[PDB]
């Protein structure tokens, strides 16, 4: 047989979000200038080309804090992190360059893309 | 905004599986009976009752070996597993009994129900 789960991935996703509420299994903290925000490198790597060439290094893999580009906008960061769990991106007329820019550093290709495609219509 | 990427889920799934195949970050093995299942503690939980309250204890949230009732059909549990990182779930007449006994002892109502519409149709 071949039977498909349509919503299983997005209920995983879910659950992952819901184990980074509980700081449970987190793995990595991220510094952001003065924030800081815990996640799973998993995820991360999983949705990042920096996070992914970052942790698939086996000289960087084991890293517990990852400090990163200190004029990285920290709204913008956790704008992008919540994607990352959730599938859904918060884009305001107030933050749509520091996210597309954030995006861009963080190697999300689809999400600069449509930051572009939200941008020529705003 | 409110933007929803539909495949996001699905394409952090499938990275997920692809750090398993590459054995990145795995962070426990399941051990049944001979058989060694090398996995992710979060996907576990995020996918099975009895691995969320096993790993949800901090009494066992940092085990690094779970050794699951030698009862257990490894094909059986495999499947499960390969479900629980692609969404497809792959039942044959000579595994349905073993993958709908196997999801009852991991907790995975929603495969046990799909298990019996199966059979309905069997
Ligand atoms: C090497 C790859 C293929 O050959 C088999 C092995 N494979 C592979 C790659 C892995 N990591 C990555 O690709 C890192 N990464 C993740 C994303 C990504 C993912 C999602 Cl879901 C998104 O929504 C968006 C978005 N909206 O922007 C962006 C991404 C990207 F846009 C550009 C570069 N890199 C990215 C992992 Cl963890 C495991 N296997
Ligand atoms: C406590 C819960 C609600 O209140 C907020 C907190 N929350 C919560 C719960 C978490 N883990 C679990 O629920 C463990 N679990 C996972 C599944 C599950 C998941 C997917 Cl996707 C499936 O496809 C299937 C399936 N086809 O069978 C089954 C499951 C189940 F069917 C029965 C019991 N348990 C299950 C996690 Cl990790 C983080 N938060
Ligand atoms: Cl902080
Ligand atoms: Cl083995």
């Amino acid at each position: 047989s071949q039977i498909q789960f349509t919503r299983h991935a997005s209920d995983v996703l879910l659950n992952l979000n819901r184990l980074r509420s509980r700081d449970i299994l987190t793995d990595v903290v991220i510094v952001v200038s003065r924030e800081q925000f815990r996640a799973h490198k998993t995820v991360l790597m999983a949705c990042s080309g920096l996070f992914y060439s970052i942790f698939t290094d086996q000289l960087k893999r084991n890293l517990s804090v990852i400090n990163l580009d200190p004029e990285i906008n920290p709204e913008g960061f956790n704008i992008l992190l919540d994607f990352m769990y959730t599938s859904r991106l918060n884009l305001r007329e107030g933050n749509i360059m520091a996210v597309m820019a954030t995006a861009m550093y963080l190697q999300m290709e689809h999400v600069v893309d449509t930051c572009r495609k939200f941008i020529k219509a705003s």
